[PDB]
């Protein structure tokens, strides 16, 4: 199948995904809608339930609405069953419609429908070419308090309906009971919890094996991607452990939520979307929009540091998921705005590196503040609005123009105002010009392209008073005026010659799992594999064809290798880095170190004998580890996905900068267990 196949579940960079708050877009059944209190058929007070179901997703994807726009990927509310209980948050009641308050990870949320209601969502959409992602988020259940256990639901966990337990009377220790978090440091917003949310301890054994358990119901069901709840305030090395049991099953594309603020760029955040198996959501990207094109905060120079620095900070930039707003900032139309600053912001994202994702309504121009203002019912389904038909007409070129999705991004033009940008894959390329000055054109002078030769029609057609560009020798395009809130969109697409790899899916795996190399030039014939300097070819080689191979990983040591293929005649590829051979099944532990103290600035981390511990390499150590809630300075822990029922050795390292102490002494030792969680506590050898 070719890489742009609905079938590709490893691979959304040619998708454009329509984030769809479930409860909010269409009640295609009104017999599952809940009763009394809970419910506003009108949809007036966006706080209950209004009615909107898979049935009424069903419908749309059936009578033309997304698959119109240009759609060709759906994000969900989570579809597990949420406690049904009406809040009242200080006189205003308040219910699970937003799904994020799960009760029982193996069923539904009836509201939405039953198991052969999301069936049929997955039947329909796949029929449509519309890949189905869902969220999922297992760092809490619900609202509950240890002392009035009569409080909601009382956080309550329930197994397929049978009870696992509560937040009172947690003797099983299936939560943490260490207060909530100020969202202070990081280790802070992990192990406390997130306003009254139940916090999940996944270092329990059952709550781990559970929720593995579960999302591996979800795949069996179909689903083409995760997007994860709240990524920041959950154990990195269980979530790492947790894309394992899904790669090493199932993989889909996931991606998590990771908030960042106006101007903030986290290492942290880097390093999370670059090792854990997941990507994320680019807030950077976001801000970064909505201070250019929204808020007049910043200029296209800020733009431009913000694709090249991400481009730099991102190891696979491809699969993060932007967007230009969504059901936590304000809508990104003002009610009193100028409608082309949507237009452009749209035009911009679409044609931008990553996996765009559009919030449901974006098209409609709705406006809205902060929760739940930006939440309200879609109020039209007109296909006739400017911003639906710049969906329409730039959605498509993922799909067909491969510099789109996979091409570098390279700035030609620039000044305050203007920015002219190239994406270009093999013999492919795209050039958009956007001009954010809604009131002074632009004249553009000594713009060079990879363009070939000719006059070159704007791709929106003049919809955003774009213009034709006309390019000579050198790919140097003639003078032109860029007209004010002017946006154009220029590209050429030919067949690609060489081998070229666009994006590779999952990144980490264990050995025996099917991995997809996706780009061009790979020709029909079975080639070769190359995973660092280790070949594969021949019936490891499950697929091979021009846009997409399928492809065994061998049983090489776990450790980071390069991909790159070769044609049959043995024509070699560009190499695409980082992918994470698995030293097999993971299982999280949490390791333990008693008195390490340190000076300030300094740090304590792990290392040891497999590739999931750096391989003693000091410069791939675990860490830096936590010091302040579940053990306190000068003990340190930190939970750590690992090789299972393995026979590790390790040490823990102080160090500051790339200074490094060792313990002294024998390396520890441990044997990871076979399944479920483990603590391993040792003391700090001098
Ligand atoms: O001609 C090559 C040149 O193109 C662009 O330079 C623009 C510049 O961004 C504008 O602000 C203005 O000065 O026109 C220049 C071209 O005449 C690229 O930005 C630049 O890197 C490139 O060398
Ligand atoms: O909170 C983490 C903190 O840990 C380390 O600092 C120790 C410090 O070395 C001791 O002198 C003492 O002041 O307790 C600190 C922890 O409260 C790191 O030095 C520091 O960078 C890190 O944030
Ligand atoms: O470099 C491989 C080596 O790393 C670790 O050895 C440390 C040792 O523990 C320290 O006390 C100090 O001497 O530095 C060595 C690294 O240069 C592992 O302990 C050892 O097994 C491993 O082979
Ligand atoms: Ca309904
Ligand atoms: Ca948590």
């Amino acid at each position: 199948a070719p890489d742009t196949s609905v079938s590709n579940k490893q691979n959304f960079s040619t998708d454009v995904i329509y984030q769809i708050f479930t409860d909010r877009f269409s009640d295609g059944n009104p017999a599952n809608n809940p009763t009394g209190a809970a419910f506003d058929g009108t949809c007036t007070n966006l706080r209950l339930y209004c009615g909107g179901d898979w049935q009424g997703i069903i419908n749309k994807i059936n009578d033309g609405y997304l698959t119109g726009m240009g759609v060709t990927a759906i994000w969900i509310s989570q579809p597990v069953e949420n406690i049904y209980s009406i809040i009242n948050y200080s006189g205003v009641n308040n219910t699970a419609y937003h799904g994020y308050w799960a009760r029982d990870f193996k069923k539904t949320n009836p509201a939405y429908g039953t198991i052969a209601d999301f069936q049929n969502l997955i039947a329909a959409a796949h029929a449509k070419n519309i890949k189905v992602i869902i969220d999922f988020a297992p760092n809490h259940t619900s609202p509950a308090s240890s002392d009035q256990p009569s409080f909601a639901e009382n956080g309550r966990l329930y197994d397929n309906g049978t009870l696992l337990g509560g937040y009172t009377n947690d003797t099983q220790n299936l939560f943490h009971h260490n207060g909530g978090t100020d969202f202070s440091t990081t280790e802070n917003g992990i192990y406390k919890n997130l306003y009254d949310l139940a916090d999940l301890n996944h270092n329990n054994s059952t709550v781990d094996v559970y929720l593995k358990d579960a999302i591996k119901m979800w795949l069996d069901l179909g689903i083409d991607g995760i997007r994860m709840d709240a990524v920041k305030h959950m154990p990195f090395g269980w979530q790492k452990s947790f894309m394992a049991a899904v790669n090493n099953y199932k993989p889909v594309f996931t991606f998590g939520e990771w908030f960042l603020g106006v101007n903030e760029v986290s290492p942290e955040n880097h390093k999370f979307a670059n090792e854990s198996g997941m990507s994320l959501l680019d807030f950077r990207f976001a801000q970064k929009v909505r201070q250019v094109f929204r808020d007049n905060t910043d200029n296209m120079y800020g733009l431009k540091a913000m694709l090249e620095g991400s481009a730099a900070d991102y190891a696979q930039v491809d699969d993060q998921v932007t967007f230009i707003d969504n059901h936590d900032m304000e809508r990104f139309h003002a009610s009193n705005a100028n409608r082309r600053k949507l237009e452009q912001a749209l035009a911009f994202t679409l044609t931008s590196r990553g996996v765009p994702a559009i919030y449901y309504g974006t098209e409609q121009y709705m406006s809205g503040g902060t929760d739940p203002d930006n939440r309200a019912r879609i109020p039209s389904f007109s296909t006739s609005t400017t911003a639906y038909q710049v969906i329409q007409k730039l959605a498509p070129l993922r799909k067909c123009n491969p510099a789109i999705a996979y091409g570098s991004t390279q700035e030609r033009w620039i000044n305050n105002d203007v920015l002219i940008y190239e994406r270009k894959f093999g013999s492919n390329v795209a050039v958009v010009a956007v001009n954010r000055n809604l009131n002074a054109p632009a004249s553009i002078s000594g713009l060079v392209t990879s363009l070939p030769q000719g006059s070159y029609n704007d791709v929106l057609g003049g919809l955003l008073n774009g213009n034709t560009l006309s390019v000579g020798s050198g790919g140097a395009a003639s003078n032109f005026t860029l007209a004010a809130g002017g946006t154009a969109v220029w590209q050429y697409t030919a067949a690609t010659a060489t081998p070229t790899i666009g994006h590779v899916g999952p990144m980490m795996a264990k050995p025996g799992v099917t991995i997809t190399i996706d780009g061009r030039g790979f020709g029909s014939s079975k080639g070769t594999v190359y995973f660092g300097t280790t070949a594969v070819s021949g019936a490891d080689i499950t697929s091979w064809e021009d846009t997409q191979i399928k492809v065994k990983i061998p049983a090489v040591a776990g450790g980071n290798y390069n991909i790159k293929v070769a044609n049959a005649a043995g024509t070699a590829s560009n190499v695409y880095d980082n992918f994470e051979v698995l030293s097999g099944d993971q299982v999280s532990v949490r390791f333990v170190v008693n008195n390490a103290t340190t000076a300030l600035g300094q740090n304590v981390y792990l290392t040891g004998s497999v590739s999931e511990l750096g391989n003693w390499d000091p410069a791939k150590a675990i860490g830096p580890m936590y010091n302040q809630v579940v053990y306190q300075y000068p003990n340190w822990y930190y939970d750590v996905s690992v090789p299972a029922g393995k026979t590790i050795e390790f040490k823990f390292l102080k160090k500051q900068g790339s200074t490094v102490t060792w313990e002294g002494g024998s390396n520890h030792t441990f044997t990871a267990p076979s399944s479920g969680t483990a603590t391993i506590n040792v003391n700090w050898q001098p």
